[PDB]
């Protein structure tokens, strides 16, 4: 069982202590008690000097908090402090001190007739595996749920013009490129 | 009889839908998923059982 | 049968213990009792530190709670 705990302090010596409660505790006259047996920390499975730093403690057998220590809430590869990443798809997340969960991106469903428009945040890489410099706008056109990269601003999606023997589509380039059949295409151009 | 566990939810209760000889039921994968007939389906697409 | 139980605390040593209660009950003069005589959990047949985790018990025979 937990039982609870007792802070005891030395009034001789200014040295502060915990004793744990399953005992029955009887103080010297030089000794204060500075808290009522109170329950120990008791993390619930799965529940959602060394308190100078941060630490966050899962599953522990039951604990008491010790002097200097406080309740203050209810890696691979060499991360440096200030870079940003994704997590993976729906499960359960274990937090750390040196990482801050910013946000929770919901990914974009795109079906077979669009396509989801991109802007590079900051310069980066596309899933593709080029590169994108700050601004610059670019589409995906994969089927299912698009989930952007840490840089990839999402604007919206782009639904495909339907042609029919009866139309065709007025188009003019922005600037230089080659378009979906490969033709090269200079700035005002119309076809 | 369902009989219960510690790790494991009750989430909700399916009825099953019936399909009658002219008709077919119109589903969507709401995440992406395998069908019965054991092909894939990605988020959002939609197809007809029989 | 299933009778009751009772909470005995010792006053000395803090350890707190349950007594099923067919039995009579006399306590010694450190001892005190926290509850009165009531019931054992009593699962009927398909009805539909053991507790810092959870248990679901099925058709068990009569048990107190510790």
């Amino acid at each position: 069982p937990p039982y609870h705990y007792i802070h005891v302090l030395d009034q001789n010596s200014n040295v502060s202590r915990v004793e744990v409660g399953p005992k029955t505790y009887i103080r010297q006259d030089n000794e204060r008690v500075l808290f009522a047996p109170m329950r120990m920390v008791t993390v619930p499975p799965r529940h959602y000097l060394r308190h100078a730093d941060l630490e966050i403690r899962l599953a522990q057998d039951p604990f008491p908090l010790y002097p200097g220590e406080v309740l203050e809430k209810d890696d691979g590869d060499k991360v440096v402090a200030g870079d940003e990443w994704l997590f993976e798809g729906p499960g359960t997340y274990i937090p750390r001190k040196e990482v801050e969960v910013v946000e929770i991106i919901q990914a974009t469903i795109i079906r077979q007739n669009q396509a989801l428009r991109l802007r590079a945040r900051k310069e980066c890489w596309d899933r593709d595996g080029k590169e994108r410099v700050t601004g610059e706008e670019w589409l995906v056109t994969t089927v299912g749920a698009y989930l952007p990269a840490v840089f990839e601003e999402v604007l919206d999606l782009v639904d495909a013009v339907i042609l029919t023997e009866k139309t065709a589509l007025h188009l003019r380039a922005r600037r230089n490129f080659r378009d979906f059949r490969g033709v090269s295409r200079r700035t005002g151009e119309e076809w």
